[PDB]
C-alpha cells in the first residue's frame, strides 16, 4: 500500500488516508 510518502537529508516519512 502507499498514499503519501516523504523523503529528506536522511529521512522519509509514509502516510495513507
Amino acid at each position: 500500500k502507499w498514499c503519501f510518502r516523504v523523503c529528506y537529508r536522511g529521512i522519509c516519512y509514509r502516510r495513507c488516508r
